[PDB]
């Protein structure tokens, strides 16, 4: 054309902070379950969310890793999970990626652009619904920091429904308990590598399979970790960890276990 | 625009025939080596091509797989390999596939569109060159064709260089004859199962690897299969089955076993 130029707002991935982000995700990332959504937000941010039964798991990566032309870029959330191609995210994993961005072109629509080397290829996935909006926008009624080394023991000491893992907390003196049904209980009491923010005297029950894997989450990171109840409505256990390239949160129901039908 | 139409050459696949292929076929293709190469014709036709130490495979769709709106469209030939998708033949396996065409667009490159359901996706790959001509257009000195019944009766005897197996043809009466390393030999002589149409008293030597892998190659035809030994230049064994759908074709070279350096 003649006038002015005119190019559609453009969610672009630098490559850089990318790659090294997703390197160190790439065990999470193969296992993406079937139903795992990416969302693309003009903020700029990239996220992907994975529901499942009592368990929401949530990756976003942050600025860093995105440069976005126009914040006139509507939001796009798409299944990971593409029809001729599979794991959308794991191909993105790969060594030879050169440029990876995002198009809003259509508002049905979102088209991906990748390249490498000598090749370029390009998509376009249905936008789904949305808004699957599941955030941590509400305070701790408890609220516990772990030290790394911590979130390693109790890996460890977790070995190894299929059972269910109580968490108690005490608060006068501050301490938390996890109790495994076998009868044995790991500990931790106030010290230099764990920091009670805020505490009450409480216990909920989560799933251990679940409560397993959000640690194995956080732990990509090997840095410190957060441990909330959020006691909002939903009785519920927060685990998260972040580093400056991205934020691993779950999002753990309590087992209705208080009558119960 | 506002004169006559136009829309670059392409090259499509019918679906339904291409489909039913690359089904049976779906044992070879994943199998696919690193170098393999992907040829479109304006005949039309596609070919895969594997060229190994002394064996080039061969994989011709002929025309019922294949629609073509201009002969304009240029040969192409791309590496089967590709940067992020991988195997490229492969993906077109896919059950939910929808479309599947090639445009001729570039001089340089060639640019494949395939859809699935509420999906679709474009990328070019450099051409590659070529002209990797190498084709069965000289005559036989021995040509005999197969029963499958024994083909599979070849494969199940080889069971199992790490090898070679000898092969022998007598004329007068004719016959021929697999001979192994470890002094067991398998003939076979004029009966309604093996077709001797010419013939002569000659012997060649090729690798046992490759002579099982081309058999097993043909076999997914379930039907007939060439056995030529064509003698050029380049002593050259020839293994070939068919079917409405394609063409598997195998070219060996004799091991080189007259003197010597
Ligand atoms: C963690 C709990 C609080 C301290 C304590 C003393 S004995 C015993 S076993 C019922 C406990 C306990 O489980
Ligand atoms: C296939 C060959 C031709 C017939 C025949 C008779 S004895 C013997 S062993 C040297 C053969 C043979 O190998
Ligand atoms: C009318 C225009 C404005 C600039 C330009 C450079 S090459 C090319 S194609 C005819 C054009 C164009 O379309
Ligand atoms: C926490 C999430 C989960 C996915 C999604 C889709 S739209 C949107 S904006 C708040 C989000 C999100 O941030
Ligand atoms: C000048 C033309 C000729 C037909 C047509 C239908 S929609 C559309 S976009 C302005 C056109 C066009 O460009
Ligand atoms: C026998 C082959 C092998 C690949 C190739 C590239 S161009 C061309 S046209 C004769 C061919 C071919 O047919």
């Amino acid at each position: 054309r003649k006038d002015r130029l005119s190019e559609p707002p453009t969610l672009a991935l630098r490559l850089k902070p990318y790659k090294t982000a997703i390197q160190q995700l790439r065990s999470v990332i193969r296992a993406l379950k079937e139903n795992t959504t990416v969302t693309f937000l003009p903020t700029p941010s990239l996220i992907l969310q994975t529901v499942r039964s009592h368990c929401v798991s949530k990756i976003t990566f942050n600025s860093s890793c995105l440069y976005i032309t126009d914040k006139s870029f509507q939001p796009k959330t798409i299944n990971n999970s593409t029809p001729l191609l599979g794991n959308f995210m794991y191909l993105t994993s790969s060594k030879d990626l050169t440029k990876f961005y995002v198009q809003d072109i259509s508002d049905l629509s979102a088209k991906i652009s990748m390249c490498a080397p000598d090749f370029n290829m390009e998509f376009s996935s249905a936008c789904v619904h949305g808004q699957d909006i599941v955030r941590e926008s509400e305070n701790s009624a408890v609220h516990v920091d772990l030290d790394f080394g911590v979130v390693a023991d109790l890996l460890k000491w977790i070995g190894p429904p299929t059972g269910t893992v109580q968490i108690l907390v005490h608060a006068g003196p501050p301490a938390i308990k996890f109790i495994l049904t076998n009868g044995s209980e790991l500990e931790f009491t106030s010290n230099n590598r764990v920091s009670f923010h805020g505490v009450k005297n409480m216990r909920i029950n989560v799933q251990l399979k679940n409560f397993y894997q959000t640690l194995l989450n956080c732990a990509v990171t090997k840095l410190p970790c957060t441990l909330r109840i959020v006691t909002e409505h939903d009785t519920l256990l927060y685990v998260a960890s972040r580093n400056g390239l991205f934020a691993v949160e779950n999002f753990l129901t309590e087992e209705p276990f208080q009558r119960g039908d």
